């Protein structure tokens, strides 16, 4: 359902994971945070609690199209839980949650998209989980 | 172009990249080899044709993914999917129209697969190790890995076999 363009997007970081929204945001959970050849300093960092933004001042994956990337998502939205894992594989979980999550490690960081029209929306990222997860919010 | 469980078998195998064609068959080249997925060299069962390297596991490994048809090559004119993902994250299927088998010189070493060509970026020798594919009806099939680049053409080998 997810076309490969967007598992592209998924790039492994640090202990886990993090997602490109545009070819210069890339978001991530703070507990994987130890920058792609960027140095430390030439990068916006914005912790928001457990998620974080980080904005290059060059475009660095100039193939990946803006997405969008709001809050969450309104209650009942079945979202999907894009899961890398290291072998390769690829699990997508469908998931009820906009913040607290019900499906149907270094995981963390793994993307929430849902599909709105023609078009996908980031709402959080994989924050932890031990049937239920949680979405980091903006 | 092709689904994402294609793409999730192509993984990073050392200088370049290597393509699980079933649980346990992993097809790669023969130079991007490290000098495997936590396994002892001795256990793994290697076979080697030119620049073309066939590993069979003991145990399946990526449990994930199906069998897939692996052939020798294709035949003159078959327009195959080169599937290179450069280590940035991004994708790049690129369209080979598959010519005939041939030997040339890149980068001091003799070099032999089946010639494709690329049609309307460029590849890379970090990309080595990605596969062709073209798909049979509803089946995908593999024809060979990605081995070598002309310096300034759009000439490619297929490591076959």
């Amino acid at each position: 359902m997810a076309p490969p363009s967007i598992w592209s997007r998924i790039v492994n970081f640090g202990s886990g994971w993090g997602f490109w929204v545009s070819p210069s945001l890339f978001i991530t959970s703070t507990h994987v945070i130890p920058f792609f050849g960027v140095p430390t300093k030439q990068i916006q960092i914005h912790k928001s609690g457990e998620f974080c933004r980080l904005r290059f001042p060059k475009p660095i994956r100039t193939d990946v199209t803006g997405m969008i990337l709001e809050e969450g998502a309104p209650e009942g939205t079945v979202a999907t839980l894009l899961i890398k894992r290291p072998t390769g594989e690829l699990m997508p979980l469908a998931a009820r949650m906009g913040q607290m999550g019900m499906l149907l490690p270094g995981d963390c960081g793994c993307p929430y998209i849902y599909k709105r029209g023609n078009d996908y929306v980031v709402i959080g990222v994989h924050t932890a989980a031990a049937n239920t997860v949680i979405c980091a919010t903006q």
